[PDB]
């Protein structure tokens, strides 16, 4: 199985990418 | 619960997307 810390660590990366995928789209649209 | 294989399988997708989100931004910025 997998520990809670590893799952929470991966959750931060997913949230961070969700911000960048929209910042990049907004930056280039400008 | 969830097995280690499924967590590691999802880890590859997150890493792959992290590369594409920057390649796409760099390709369009060029």
């Amino acid at each position: 199985f997998v520990q809670r810390s590893d799952f929470d660590a991966l959750g931060g990366r997913v949230t961070t990418v969700e911000t960048r995928v929209e910042t990049v789209n907004n930056s280039l649209t400008g």
